[PDB]
């Protein structure tokens, strides 16, 4: 649940900023404080090796699946069934992917776009294991968090 995520962030001394989702007027009042780097999250699986892994890239990143597989593992990477994501990361249709990987210990690798750590954006935004809000936090503290969950990420650059 989200409470466990906030509890582990407080244990790691990571201060965040959460804007609660429920009309362009509310989104305009909340948009003024929301300014940073958003993301699109992919949960992929290798047919051959039968290992699930997680990819987090920028929201506007154009991406080819077979080319991404070629960078890591010929296109053998396919999208993973939502049942797998539900049983592995306790979420479904809510891709709170960096904030929900604290459950999987060694069965899900983490791929992160390099542009989240480089660039002039003060905070990055992800869901806190629910679609009813968005949590924003510093990219370096976010890297500290994802490394504290046992997932040494594999940073790769697209530019």
């Amino acid at each position: 649940l989200r409470a466990e995520l906030e509890q582990r962030l407080g244990a790691l001394a990571i201060r965040t900023e959460v804007v609660e989702h429920p009309t362009i007027e509310e989104m305009m009042p909340h948009i003024q404080h929301l300014k940073g780097a958003h993301s699109k999250n992919l949960f992929l699986k290798d047919k051959k090796k039968k290992n699930y892994w997680l990819v987090t890239v920028l929201h506007d990143r154009q991406i080819n699946l077979n080319d991404l597989g070629k960078q890591l593992g010929s296109g053998n990477l396919r999208f993973a069934d939502e049942t797998a994501m539900l049983e592995k990361l306790k979420v479904g249709q809510g891709c709170a992917t960096p904030l929900s990987l604290f459950c999987d210990d060694g069965d899900v690798k983490f791929v992160l776009d390099s542009a989240f750590l480089e660039g002039g954006h003060e905070k990055v935004y992800f869901h806190p294991m629910t679609n009813a809000a968005t949590m924003g936090l510093s990219p370096e503290d976010f890297l500290i968090f994802v490394k504290a969950t046992g997932h040494d990420p594999i940073i790769l650059n697209f530019d």
